[PDB]
């Protein structure tokens, strides 16, 4: 009777929760809270070092990249990357598909050069743009992307060759609900809560040798320098998010891992694609087919008296979440890893039975 | 099976009606059929979460209504840098109170922004005591004056707090926060890591004053802005809501105890159980803290030598004692005794200590 459509924190799997509930007063034995332990503890440091070791299972990390556990959502990344990177004399080169990306240029903006390589914005972030018309400069500092355009409903189906500079995208919404080639990218980062646990963590996968080195007159918590020295332990990590992520890896890995995930995630989205195609305009899709996200889905029905109808009857048929961001109205369903196939399907079913019924 | 002694220093012990609370409604919180974790920072549930927190803290510590609760990520050591980002201008000057290593690295981070001062210090004496108030060098220019209430790791701590009216008085009260009544008109800012004494890790309060830190920042990163989490009620982007779920529990914990003057009768007894151990050992076990300034928090002595230390340090271990190893600068011994550490875990690491005494 619930469907938990919510964008961010969102579903979790329902393996993870349970461990966790079951294991909340006497974690490993220790007869105290995971949630109690310090992070000193050989106890803790098992947990923060086996996360760290599922995701470079999992997505195929190099052993030149640092993985870090950082405090402060993406967001708090949109002003550290230029705060690392960029430099006098390099420019911070964004792509732009969508909100997320526009705040991640923004914070840029305030600290250095900036340049847009390429830009949707003009169509309204229909679509991803061919990677042949990005801009690209000598002096570039770093090319920055969003894989997933978690407000637009439109994603990278595949990644750019970048090698003049480094490639740093945002995966908040779309991390390890596929492969990735991570050598593609200087840096990945990810807020946890749309895909890889709850909120309160923000992973980060680097390579050494671009930000291994401390950054003239940075503050010491906005160097990515300390957290790679001290191994995302210079101070107190979110220890209880770290736990419940090293938890949601585990079930990736218990489902046979990335290839595994974006089956189920290409199988549940065709539900909700297809209900939206063959409504003979009832439901418009906002990305262009091409660009379609497999995490978030955005559209509309044919006017706002629809829109809202459609909304109240499916809060009063237990969907949690689907409110469109202003920004592109309508709906949204996030269809992150783990929510079900069968919520999707009811997604559908609710979707028909309100065409049916208009 | 060991018992359990739990005196980590931070993150640290929590009580246990917060845990068994937060474990029954893990999975189904206040009828949504979804984790607290699972909901939207923009749902009802959710905001009615945040808002309790806030409340409860504002009814234990007595806030005044000019003052804002924040729930923001970084932790503390985040603080060091947000604080002066946002004070501490060209033609003003960070004026610190040196304490302990806590204030030194509240120090460092002010000097890459701007001008600092040391308005007092006991470094010399190896930071065994709290300065006398009237040592304390002001400045017309001071953007502001920073305390550290409680030196977590020197074990001393704040007795009472200075007047200062020249300048705003700021406080990192990350390891001593609701461990005793506050007035908190005193200051205009008071910040704490969550995982001392209020919660777990992932959250860090700042208690501020509304009409303080949001000016003339132009030019600061938009999530280093205080100004962006006041507007926002600190939900600008997505906050650690299971360590502010956990902070709400913590909070109701203390005040269906009696509020911060029963936890305070609480403190001070557990303190005088360890307090009175060392002080009766006849040299075996010696304080770091001048009596003066000892922590009611963090309890810091050393046995006579390295290697009794260490083996005291093991027998502890054993007998299920968690989190006792000083830091290296004071080596030794740390219990830290907050809030949620009980009673008769104190009683249990006085009988250690005797025990260890007449067997050595
Ligand atoms: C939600 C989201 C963010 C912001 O994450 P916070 O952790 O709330 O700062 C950034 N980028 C994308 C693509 C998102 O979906
Ligand atoms: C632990 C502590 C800190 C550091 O807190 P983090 O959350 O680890 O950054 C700062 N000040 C005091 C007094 C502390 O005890
Ligand atoms: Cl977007
Ligand atoms: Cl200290």
């Amino acid at each position: 009777q619930v469907f938990n459509f919510n964008a961010g924190p969102s579903a979790l799997p329902k393996p993870a929760l349970e461990r966790a509930q079951k294991e909340l007063l006497n974690f490993n034995d220790t007869q105290m809270s995971v949630m109690e332990l310090s992070h000193r503890s050989q106890s803790y440091e098992e947990v923060h070092e086996q996360a760290q070791n599922l995701l470079r299972e999992l997505l195929q990390i190099p052993n030149d990249y640092q993985i870090l556990f950082l405090q402060g959502g993406a967001s708090l990344q949109f002003t550290m990357l230029p705060m690392n990177l960029l430099t006098k004399g390099t420019i911070g080169n964004y792509v732009l598909t969508g909100s997320w990306s526009e705040k991640a240029l923004k914070e840029a903006k305030l600290l250095g050069e900036t340049h847009i390589a390429a830009s949707t914005k003009a169509n309204s972030y229909q679509s991803i743009p061919d990677f042949s018309e990005f801009q690209l400069n000598e002096n570039d500092a770093y090319l920055h992307i969003t894989s997933n355009n978690t407000i637009y409903g439109t994603q990278y189906q595949n990644f750019p060759e970048i090698n003049h500079a480094p490639l740093i995208a945002d995966m908040s919404s779309d991390i390890l609900s596929r492969p990735l080639k991570v050598n593609q990218f200087g840096m990945i980062y990810a807020g946890a809560q749309k895909n890889l646990g709850p909120s309160g963590v923000t992973v980060v996968i680097v390579k050494k040798d671009l930000l291994n080195t401390k950054v003239e007159q940075v503050p010491t918590m906005l160097q990515y320098a300390t957290h790679i020295k001290s191994d995302s332990l210079y101070n107190t990590p979110p220890t209880f998010s770290i736990y419940m992520l090293r938890n949601v890896l585990d079930w990736i890995k218990d489902l046979g891992g990335a290839e595994a995930i974006a089956k189920q995630n290409e199988e549940k989205a065709k539900i909700i694609y297809d209900t939206i195609d063959e409504s003979n305009g009832f439901y418009v899709g906002h990305a262009e087919k091409g660009s379609r996200s497999l995490m978030n889905v955005t559209f509309n029905l044919r006017n706002e008296e629809l829109n809202q109808q459609f909304l109240a009857k499916a809060k009063e048929q237990g969907f949690v979440g689907l409110n469109g961001h202003r920004s592109v109205g309508g709906c949204r369903a996030s269809i992150y890893n783990a929510v079900p196939i069968d919520a999707c399907i009811a997604l559908r079913e609710l979707m028909i039975q309100f065409k049916e019924n208009a």
